DNA sequence: TATATGTATGTGTGTATATATACACATATATATATATA
């Protein structure tokens, strides 16, 4: 490590934190990246969404699903 | 046609009760707006 120190080279992983999140994280080329947690059902074509990405507020995130009108089109109702 | 006469509003003081709003700054993402292609 001191060598490692000397030459600016990274030997022990650095990893994002994932504690207090139920999520899952990829890294694809030089970026990380968190995703959700939904559960698929077509016996009574509901999607259950368990989780949201790393600090994602909910009703943010449940406005910004009412207001584009490409995804408004396949939905009924989208309830708390 | 002037007069009263009983109506109705209306700020104002101290000590309480519960809230509301504009602006700067960086950067990644977004949802609709737009040419001109035709």
């Amino acid at each position: 490590l001191h060598y490692a120190i000397k030459h600016k080279i990274t030997i022990l992983p650095l990893r994002p934190s994932n504690y207090n999140f139920k999520g899952h994280l990829k890294r694809f080329g030089q970026y990380y990246y968190s995703y959700g947690t939904y559960v698929i059902s077509e016996q009574r074509n509901i999607i259950t969404i368990t989780e949201l990405p790393l600090r994602v507020p909910t009703v943010a995130y449940i406005e910004s699903i009412k207001k584009s009108s490409n995804r408004m089109t396949f939905i009924e109702e989208i309830i708390d």
